[PDB]
């Protein structure tokens, strides 16, 4: 085994230590001075991970979905797609860039290697049964779909990207900058755009959505502005939706019909409750008598932060995730929120992110994949 990382210790370049039961290799000869907290999970300038001493598109029945940073951030730089651990079932490349008007582009972070190597890495991951999809979102995640011309640019440019790189499909993580509100033209145009894109690609087209819960389950309690604004998008694309994994973080608690009070952020109940609403369906505070029709369990997963650096609120332990999963799948280990019937085909778990999980020593992916794996 590798020696545990410890403050007061002098390290040389190439030294391998154990931290959070994972390995890190020293990038710089240095001492971890006491009180500085220069630990491997917090210090990518000092440590790099590694070293030693229906019918929908077919993908993992119980899947671990994660986002792969096509950029550098406090988690560290991007890393080659080939090195994404086997615990991940769907690798979501984050992100594509808005190019306007309607146009989308993609440019690889050079730290991931050459475009040619990246394309080979995609094939190699697919050869192992993984899906590799392109996410719309992030810093340039403001898509304009206000007229038919922009829709066509959207469809054509994304078709070019997918066919060139061999992505299995797309992920929608774009709602915060794209003005997705009730009554906005983008709501109708996005559904039309995705349908047209898939028609060009074929039935292998993978489609996922990662909206924040006010845009979805929020509709139960309020319908206007962003609240409930994603529901007709889901409804319009339900035949094409591979999986929706709502982000149950950064937006406080969740009001469901399964408890007299809101379900607490970071609780298994909230994860179970949010998932129940998507599967059973729920009334919409329409003003009319509108309702959201439930999805198949295989179309539903829940999204959580991979760790403390991944979000501002809504953090969960691996144990909490495991509890929510077994509750949903086998009606066992439930809290105060219980499914009406078991969902043996519940799709699973999404996390931001693969990179943060890697930086933190696979503390999310390892136990959660094990839970999904039974
Ligand atoms: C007993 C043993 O082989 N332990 C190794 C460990 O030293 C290494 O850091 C880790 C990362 O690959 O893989 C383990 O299997
Ligand atoms: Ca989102
Ligand atoms: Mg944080």
């Amino acid at each position: 085994a590798c020696p545990g990382w410890a403050e007061g210790t002098a390290y040389k370049v190439g030294d391998v230590v154990s931290y959070n039961n994972a390995n890190y290799t020293a990038l710089v000869a240095h001492t971890a001075y006491v009180g500085a907290n220069w630990n491997p999970a917090a210090s990518p300038t000092l440590w790099t991970p590694g070293g030693s001493c229906g019918n929908t598109v077919p993908f993992a029945k119980h899947a671990l979905v994660g986002y792969w940073h096509n950029f550098a951030n406090p988690s560290g730089s991007a890393f080659p797609l080939s090195q994404v651990s086997a615990d991940w079932d769907v690798i979501v490349v984050a992100f594509a860039d808005d190019a306007g008007n309607g146009n989308v582009s993609f440019t690889l972070d050079p730290a991931a290697g050459s475009a040619a190597q990246f394309i080979q890495d995609i094939r190699a991951q697919q050869a192992k049964g993984k899906k590799v999809v392109l996410s719309l979102g992030g810093q340039n995640g403001s898509v304009t779909l206000n007229n038919a011309t922009q829709v066509q640019n959207f469809v054509n440019s994304l078709y070019g990207i997918l066919t060139q790189y061999g992505f299995d499909g797309i992920d929608l993580d774009l709602e915060s900058g794209s003005g997705i509100v009730v009554g906005a033209p983008v709501v109708s145009n996005l559904v039309s755009a995705v349908k047209q894109l898939k028609a060009k690609i074929g039935p292998n087209f993978y489609l996922s959505m990662a909206p924040e819960h006010p845009y979805v389950q929020g509709g139960f309690v309020a319908y206007g502005g962003n609240w409930g604004a994603y529901l007709p998008i889901i409804d319009g694309l339900r035949d094409d939706l591979s999986v929706i994994h709502v982000q149950y973080y950064n937006n406080g608690g969740l009001y469901t019909p399964y408890s007299t009070g809101v379900l607490a952020e970071g609780s298994a109940d909230m994860l179970v409750g949010g998932s129940k609403m998507l599967i059973e369906g729920f009334p919409i505070a329409n003003g009319a008598s509108g309702s959201f029709k439930g999805l198949r369990p295989d179309q539903v997963a829940f999204g959580v932060p991979s760790g403390r650096s991944s979000a501002n609120s809504g953090f969960v332990t691996a144990d909490t995730v495991a509890k929510a999963l077994t509750c949903l799948t086998t009606l066992q280990g439930c809290g105060s929120v219980k499914p009406a019937q078991a969902y043996p085909a519940f799709r699973g778990v999404m996390t931001w992110s693969i990179n943060w999980d890697r930086r933190d020593g696979y503390t999310f992916s390892r136990p959660v994949a094990a839970s999904l794996r039974q």
